[PDB]
């Protein structure tokens, strides 16, 4: 039932309902010769919507906004990017031109600028130390420490028991490390343990790329990271 790369041509976006008022968005992109899928989140906020992450590029993110209007029909008023890579901020300029207020931590905004990537407009306070959490509309934002990147955030929806891990959490079918160029391999297992301690009641866990599952995805990611460390 969850859509895969074989079903989404590059340039198209699908939506998947996880629980009442909570969807994932799924898109695809070419990277150095191959095609990969990528997930973000949509959370209903009264009569408005909060978006978590772009759809990995300008064309994909325009298609995302069109699909949201067709299928859900409520305005996207705010967006949060969970780290500085192009699958999270690529498309921020399209969001801004459409009137969406874009947000990220000051750490993410700095790293995006250094990389020459698109830069969310607004800065999120209260997330500078490992273990920090803040409320943002219908979600909680949590900084677990450095992992896939030094700035990575995770997102929890308390009304639905949905944990969105972004690219700090791997899907079960991935048994080898992927893009680790910006990672803190030494701290990644400790950061995962902070997530487990803060969200033990999570029922649905969504990785940055691929299939959702349960809390087992956390220990799975620690196993993959430690195996890579011992390469
Ligand atoms: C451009 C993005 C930024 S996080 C990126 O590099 N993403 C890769 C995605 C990836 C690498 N190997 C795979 C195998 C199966 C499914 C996904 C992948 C990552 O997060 O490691
Ligand atoms: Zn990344
Ligand atoms: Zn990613
Ligand atoms: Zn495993």
């Amino acid at each position: 039932a969850y859509p895969t790369v074989s079903e989404i041509p590059v340039g198209e976006v699908r939506l998947y309902q996880i629980a009442d008022g909570v969807w994932s968005h799924i898109a695809t992109q070419s990277f150095d010769g191959a095609v990969y899928p990528s997930n973000g989140l949509i959370v209903r906020d009264g009569d408005e919507l909060l978006l978590i992450d772009t759809a990995w590029g300008a064309k994909n993110t325009a298609a995302l906004l069109a699909e949201i209007e067709k299928q859900i029909g409520l305005p996207v008023t705010r967006a949060v990017s969970t780290h500085f890579h192009d699958d999270r901020v690529g498309g921020v300029d399209v969001l801004r031109a459409a009137g969406v207020a874009t947000y990220a931590s000051p750490s993410t905004r700095r790293l995006a600028e250094v990389e020459g990537n698109e830069i969310p407009t607004h800065s999120l306070e209260g997330l500078s130390s490992s273990g920090d959490a803040v409320r943002f509309g219908p979600v909680e934002l949590f900084y677990p420490g450095a992992a896939h990147s030094t700035d990575n955030l995770v997102v929890y929806v308390p009304s639905a028991s949905v944990l969105y891990g972004g690219c700090a959490i791997y899907e079960l079918s991935r048994t080898s490390a992927g893009n680790v160029a910006d990672a803190d391999l030494a701290e990644w297992p400790t950061s995962i343990e902070r997530i487990q301690q803060h969200y033990p009641e999570a029922q649905f866990v969504i990785p940055g790329h691929g299939l959702p599952g349960g809390l087992d995805l956390l220990k799975h990611t620690t196993n993959v990271v430690k195996a890579h460390t011992n390469r």
